[PDB]
């Protein structure tokens, strides 16, 4: 029984290595990584790989790993797939922990834009969670944390992290992680998966996929939103993505909105993440 070596980048930046039978479904590898992480609330997470075009794809747990990675290396990342709008209601602290680690990467990467004050406040909770109570002995007037807090670090930002860290004396790691999440969950790009696209007129837009629905970013004043309940049918054909928008009261017909994606693979990927978000965040 032939086994393939799998390498998974964990959210703390370390590498987990295991073996699975070469005909294994994605669920097999996912279960091994989740057991390694002592993670029970597995439903919010998944594994990503890079396709032949270097695009991030979700590893489908129902399908063979080899028929997804195809010609590519068996290298993956462990990531949050469904960002909970209500992190307080997750049953375990360790779930909230992995969600914080993902969000810290969302912030440092620039995928999750954040004001100066929120960067400093999120930083201060991470520092409290990881070092515990503020200690002056560690930090002088010229202190710069090992912690990456932001896409661009400034001395002013480091100073504000410390000032807020001082206010958190006695806060437990679980408590600081919950505060991190209560702030992060409010950011306008929290849990928004962005896809480049063109509207039916050729104008360049972003489509955002998240808990509350499909978002269409056209300009800083032209932002459309389709709550999942208002979405009957999601389809793709060639380079095109389509959503069937439910008839308004007393309207005779559904409305159809069409987008142009860069290529057929980009259209399919957007369709799949939409269907998965629609299913997941249909109901409670
Ligand atoms: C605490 N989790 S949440 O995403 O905020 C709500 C939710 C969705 C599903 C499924 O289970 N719970």
């Amino acid at each position: 029984p032939k086994s393939m070596q799998c390498k998974v980048i964990l959210l703390d930046g370390s590498e987990y290595t295991c073996d699975v039978e070469k005909r294994s479904r994605g669920q097999v590898l996912f279960d091994k990584v989740c057991e390694h992480l002592n993670l029970l609330e597995k439903d919010y997470f998944g594994l990503t790989y890079r396709d032949a075009e270097n695009q991030k794809n979700w590893l489908d747990p129902a399908k063979e790993i080899k028929k997804q990675v195809r010609s590519g290396a068996w290298h993956f990342s462990f990531n949050v797939k469904f960002y909970p709008p209500d992190p307080a209601q997750l049953s375990e602290d360790i779930t909230r922990y992995y969600l914080c680690l993902q969000l810290r990467d969302d912030i440092v990467s620039g995928r999750l834009p954040c004001s100066f004050v929120t960067l400093a406040l999120l930083g201060s909770y991470t520092v409290q969670s990881e070092l515990g109570d503020y200690d002056p002995d560690e930090c002088g007037s010229d202190y710069i944390s090992e912690f990456r807090f932001a896409p661009n670090h400034t001395k002013e930002l480091e100073d504000k992290v410390i000032e807020l860290h001082k206010s958190h004396r006695g806060m437990t790691p679980a408590e600081a992680e919950m505060h991190f999440l209560e702030n992060a969950k409010k950011l306008s790009m929290y849990g928004v998966d962005l896809h480049h696209a063109k509207d039916s007129e050729g104008v360049e837009i972003m489509l955002g996929v998240c808990a509350s629905g499909l978002l269409i970013y056209r300009d800083r004043l032209r932002i459309n939103r389709f709550a999942w309940p208002k979405v009957l049918k999601i389809s793709y054909k060639r380079n095109n993505f389509y959503i069937k928008i439910r008839p308004g009261e007393f309207e005779q017909f559904e409305s159809t909105i069409g987008f142009k994606l860069p290529n057929h693979r980009a259209a399919k990927r957007l369709w799949k993440v939409c269907v998965e978000h629609h299913t997941f965040f249909r109901l409670l």
